[PDB]
């Protein structure tokens, strides 16, 4: 996602975390973040060529299809396996594990952050034939787009200037309304896994919904507007949701 997606995944993750994941947050934190972990969860894309091993890290590849596989899709164009955001996810939880030596702990909390929330975004697991839809040019009302950058940022920023008068905070408080009340017995099961992360369950989810949504009745030099923005909003605020629990209940377990 782009910064509003990951503001609104750290955020709510945030206000989610037990006692002791909130402590072990605000330790590995800077005292530049002010304790916010949203402050800081975009970190990870300004380091993709400072740490050019960082950057396949951000997605997963398929092949054209509505599927995904550990074996078969995590690994990066070197080949090398657990090169994508779900090794990434299993890497930096186990080095939180750590907490309490070779490892920089606040680095791997901001890369988790940001990597739970990657792997909520459907195009970050999706066709490699089209680069995650990258290389799908569309139009955005009257913006020329791609179809990516349309999940990272568009259709969350058209919703937060259309539905919620230029207040983030405003989709925040809705999405965490309906984690408590709409949502609450698919929140339970979001948020269980029987080892620490359970990465390859979220990006199953959002291969299904890459094919389900995103690229669904989507072809070049399109113009995608209200009927597009409408019928996608509530899967965009499902994977946002879905993210910011995740990451908590990762965080929780982590460091319980
Ligand atoms: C799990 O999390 C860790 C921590 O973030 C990641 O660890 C990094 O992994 C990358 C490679 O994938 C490492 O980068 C490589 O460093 C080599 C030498 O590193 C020295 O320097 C570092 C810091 O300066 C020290 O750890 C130590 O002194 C090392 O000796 C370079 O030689 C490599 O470059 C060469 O190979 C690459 C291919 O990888 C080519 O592209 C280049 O052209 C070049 O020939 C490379 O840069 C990095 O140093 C690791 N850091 C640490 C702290 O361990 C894991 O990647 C991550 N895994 C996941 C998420 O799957
Ligand atoms: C652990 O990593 C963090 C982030 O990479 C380091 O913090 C950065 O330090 C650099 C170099 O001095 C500064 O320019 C940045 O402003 C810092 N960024 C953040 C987010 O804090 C931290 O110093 C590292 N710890 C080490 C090397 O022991
Ligand atoms: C929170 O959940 C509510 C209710 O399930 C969603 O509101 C409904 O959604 C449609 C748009 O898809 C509206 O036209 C209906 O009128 C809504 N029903 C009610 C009772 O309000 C709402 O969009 C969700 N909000 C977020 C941020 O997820
Ligand atoms: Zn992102
Ligand atoms: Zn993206
Ligand atoms: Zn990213």
């Amino acid at each position: 996602w782009g910064k509003e997606g990951h503001e609104i995944i750290c955020k709510i993750a945030q206000t989610r975390l037990d006692e002791t994941a909130a402590k072990a947050v605000k330790e590995l934190l800077p005292e530049s973040a002010e304790g916010d972990l949203s402050s800081l969860c975009l970190w990870a894309d300004r380091v993709k060529f400072r740490y050019h091993w960082s950057s396949p890290l951000h997605y997963i590849n398929t092949p054209d299809a509505c599927s995904y596989q550990y074996n078969r899709d995590c690994k990066d164009e070197s080949g090398e396996k657990g090169r994508c955001v779900a090794g990434a996810i299993y890497n930096y939880t186990t080095q939180l594990l750590s907490y309490k030596s070779q490892y920089n702990l606040t680095e791997a909390l901001l890369f988790v952050s940001h990597f739970m929330g990657d792997i909520h975004q459907p195009l970050h697991v999706s066709y490699a034939s089209d680069k995650g839809g990258n290389t799908i040019e569309v139009h955005w009302y009257t913006r020329k787009a791609n179809l990516h950058h349309i999940w990272d940022s568009n259709i969350i920023e058209t919703a937060e200037a259309d539905l919620y008068n230029s207040a983030l905070e405003g989709m925040v408080d809705a999405l965490k309304k309906n984690i408590t009340t709409e949502w609450a017995d698919q929140v339970k099961r979001w948020e269980t896994c029987t080892k620490t992360a359970c990465p390859d369950i979220y990006a199953s989810e959002g291969i299904q919904a890459a094919c389900d949504w995103a690229y669904k009745g989507v072809t070049e030099g399109d113009t995608l507007e209200d009927e597009y923005f409408y019928s996608r909003l509530p899967i965009v605020y499902q994977r946002l949701a879905q993210g910011g629990v995740r990451l908590a209940a990762t965080l929780n377990r982590i460091f319980g």
